């Protein structure tokens, strides 16, 4: 035995409730002894063998006192501010929304604003309010790659720049952008004594080791020395873009909610951090590029899992919109509460509908997958709206837009016409484009409805979530947690912090060995964190 | 205050990379992480009580401490124990052989589990890979494949029965949608009792699943009804009948996530807890003096998937991807070089031959076959049109030239003297039913293209149907620019022992990283610098 301990019997409890106190008390360490009969029994004083003295009992494992920051990488922490190796991830057109992201800033923890799809102005006012909540953080916003229009990815930039944000999260990349270079280059200077600042944050989050290629290794020369070209960034900005890494953390996103590759999390995790020690060795950063993950973290000991695996930080996504605080439904939350993890299923998304690609969402209390399913096998099969079978048309009409695809057709020449006169005219003479328009009416609006409750169209409610979500409910089955009135973001991330940790310092007295009773290998959530 | 209660004699300290990974690396002695102020971490093997042998002396007390644990702290073992085995792990069947009896002989000779790939094959064959495999393992370990057969139900009591003559003492339950006669058989003719110690379970069982109910039925005894039936056999006695109802169905349970193959797709992290929290209840429920074991496969394809994995309650992990790569795996020389470069995004979800019509899939590999692309447009047209008469004919014409080679009337025409001599009731049900006809036509197109693959069929190679999941792009990203870069130098032994010493010094490090030790950056990982086996 490598413990140099004894044990007094007086200060050793055998009850499985006091051991598991005794376990969830993060300040203090856990002696671990064997009785050959009352069984293992713990205790939180030891004394030396020699230094104090018979029915005392030697220590046959131990457990330090370590709590949730011993989880993750405490540079994340030390570079975002906050207080967990953690983020709430955006969720789109503001369900991430200013009241989720003050309430998990206010208690220290990471949250991205949901950005995408929002105008101009709706940004600015959440820029506004999240910084007079928050005028030293932590929070940052979501820049989604924007792939048709560049000139609306700049422009946020730019509104990030002008009110000093100074953290983004940047997902849907297929690789560098102008733009986010621009971002990243625009932050950067030195301080009087050679130290290198980055003032402008960036968190990339991908699924492809190439996508994370191009974010961990610095900006190409190349396009740094364009942005020279114009009235965008300085001679000490390029200079410097080229020995920082475009990105300060890689969130790699497994099989998750919304828009997802499905990829598991215990082959995608690996992956990246394997490209992450090659990079790293290569450019030797002074501070090292870190990658988290996130994509069916509804656990804890999923959140423990991704941990151990490496994780600098842990990603929630759709644990969340099933809390108070995010811009979702009354309905939306409610359903969500009882949503199981095969009540999700792969359904046509809105903005990448024609190239084939799905996102994850609720198909239990809905029927959007269903119908927008058979969109994409309407518009895949047909040459135009002309060619589907009557009878499957008038149901389409009746049903799912609750008007003719003629009106619909009407309404969005209208809609285009009087804003992005190039969407029309590019489907002018074209019935695929057309019928891709208007089955894209419906794409779009559904995930609106969700989100604001719009009465009547429950039946066609477009809601993204991944497994993780039905791992949670069922994980917190029996408790306060299964009212979906009772969830609080704040309350959850610290629900899956604090039982990771308890979950890691179990998972070390099992590996030296000890026989734990059950009811002390899980964290049950039988008290409310925050 | 800081819990360690020792002090280290600076010339017992090493702050040298190499060295410090060599200690990390060594598991039967500690490690004591110190903070030299200048030359910053520092790792000692031995360390000493303030009093016991120390003085005022160069001396640094210890900032962390990890004990000495290896591979034998993962994982459950009572596993090890009752499979004969050095490590909680086993290598999962792969049809057709794949998973060889060489596979399965180098790997039980190194006291690793593996399990024969009976799946596909005729009789006479398995029995020759009884005869081999029992001939190099005389006392084990090794296991064999048994498949569940719903269409088939006299073929898997064949496969049982010729387990049961050879005493092949363990078997992979897999494909199960639940109890049949024939596993039960299998389970209950091993039973016995010692008469002066306690039950005796001889053919053990690991059932394969991903559905809770499933689990349910092979983690609970088997039903007194389903005994009592073929009691009237001869087939078990009554004292076996009596003895089955006292032990679970299957002696582990593998909780099979997204793998290569056939898969659900559900995600490790979610499915594992679930599958364990179920064999909790029912090891309350029952009190099995010796409790039902749940391990886990499924996207493990690196040692840090393993550590997870096991950490998460597993009792063993399972690989499947990874063993096809290795040269003692069944594959062809082509599949295996193919398989050294398929990345993390080069396997896609494909039409299943089995179940076909019911939108059923399986992982494949989409790099350097076209197979996968052909198959999804053979699910699109099959579902889209009623027969094949309704398929467009420049569709039509270019299915019969690129993917079958011949005109479907013709392949239908191979296919109805084909099932007339091996299953006639599948044309008889297609009389009136023309779409059953059209995915019985498409179906030759899915099997095939398996035979095509496990054979080596010159000019199909763009039609090969190769199983394989991420776990085997991130085993490939985690040993890129290493030894195992060459498919060549690729053995399933050194796999799994990367796979096990691997998960032990990540779980060692992660406790002296959770402990605040900033360790030198390369030694964080894992990584393929050395060759295990
Ligand atoms: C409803 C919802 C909306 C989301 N919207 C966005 C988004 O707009 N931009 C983005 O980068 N990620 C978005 N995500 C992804 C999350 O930020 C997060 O990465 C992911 O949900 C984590 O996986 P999980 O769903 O299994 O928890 C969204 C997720 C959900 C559930
Ligand atoms: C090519 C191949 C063939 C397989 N054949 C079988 C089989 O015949 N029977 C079975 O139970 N599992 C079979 N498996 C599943 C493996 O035994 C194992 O459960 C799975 O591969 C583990 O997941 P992984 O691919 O992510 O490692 C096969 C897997 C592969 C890759
Ligand atoms: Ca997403
Ligand atoms: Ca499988």
């Amino acid at each position: 035995s490598p413990w140099p301990w004894l044990v007094t019997d007086t200060n050793i409890s055998f009850d499985v409730t006091v051991m598991e106190q005794q376990l969830r008390d993060f300040s203090r360490g856990c002696y671990v002894v064997n009785h050959n009969e009352k069984g293992v029994g713990i205790a939180q004083t030891a004394e030396l063998v020699a230094d104090q003295a018979s029915n005392s009992l030697p220590v046959a494992a131990f457990t330090p006192a370590l709590g949730t920051e011993s989880l993750g990488d405490s540079n994340f922490r030390r570079v975002h501010g906050v207080k967990y190796a953690y983020y709430a991830g955006a969720m789109a057109n503001g369900i991430s929304s200013e009241e989720l992201v003050i309430a998990l800033g206010q208690a220290g923890i990471l949250c991205s604003f949901g950005a995408a799809g929002l105008i101009p102005s709706r940004v600015e006012k959440a820029i506004n309010r999240i910084q007079a909540a928050l005028p030293n953080g932590p929070y940052m916003f979501n820049l989604i790659h924007s792939p048709s229009e560049p000139a609306l990815e700049r422009g946020s930039v730019e509104l990030f720049l002008k009110h000093k944000v100074r953290t983004v999260e940047a997902s849907a990349f297929l690789g560098l952008t102008p733009q986010i270079v621009y971002y990243r280059a625009a932050g950067l200077s030195r301080d009087a004594q050679g130290n290198i600042v980055v003032a402008n944050k960036v968190i990339a989050k991908v699924s492809r080791t190439e996508v994370a290629e191009k974010f961990m290794m610095p900006a190409p020369a190349k396009m740094l020395q364009k942005l020279v070209d114009e009235g965008s960034i300085t001679p000490e900005q390029m200079e410097l873009a080229q020995l920082v890494p475009m990105a300060d953390d890689i969130t790699a996103e497994a099989d998750s909610g919304g828009h997802t590759d499905n990829r598991p999390l215990v082959t995608l995790l690996p992956t990246i951090l394997a490209l992450k020690e090659e990079i790293q060795t290569k450019y030797q950063y002074p501070t090292p590029i870190r990658v988290g993950c996130g994509g069916g973290v509804g656990t804890p000991d999923a959140a423990l899992a991704t941990f151990n695996m490496g994780a600098a930080y842990i990603v929630t996504g759709s644990v969340n919109q099933a809390c108070v605080e995010a811009g979702a439904s009354e309905h939306t939350r409610k359903l969500l509460s009882t949503t199981e993890m095969a009540d999700v299923t792969m359904a046509p998304a809105a903005d990448m509908f024609e190239m084939g690609v799905k996102l994850q969402v609720v198909k239990r209390g809905t029927l959007f997958p269903m119908r927008a399913n058979k969109l994409y096998e309407l518009y895949t099969r047909y040459d135009s709206i002309e060619a589907i079978p009557a009878d499957e048309r008038e149901k389409l009409e009746k049903q799912v837009f609750r008007s003719t695809l003629d009106d619909i057709w009407a309404g969005t020449v209208a809609h285009f016409n009087e804003r992005d006169p190039k969407q029309i005219e590019r489907a002018t003479d074209n019935p695929k484009r057309k019928m891709a328009l208007i089955f894209r009416w419906y794409l779009g609006l559904s995930s609106r409805w969700s989100n604001s409750g719009e009465t009547g169209r429950e039946m066609d409610y477009q809601i993204w979530a991944g497994p993780a979500l039905g791992a949670f409910n069922q994980w917190a089955k029996g408790s306060y947690l299964d009212n979906y009135q009772e969830r609080n973001a704040v309350d959850v991330a610290k629900h899956l912090m604090y039982g990771a940790a308890y979950l890691n310092r179990v998972n070390s007295l099992t590996s030296q060995g000890v026989k734990l009773p059950t009811q002390l290998l899980r964290w049950k959530p039988t008290q409310r964190m925050a």
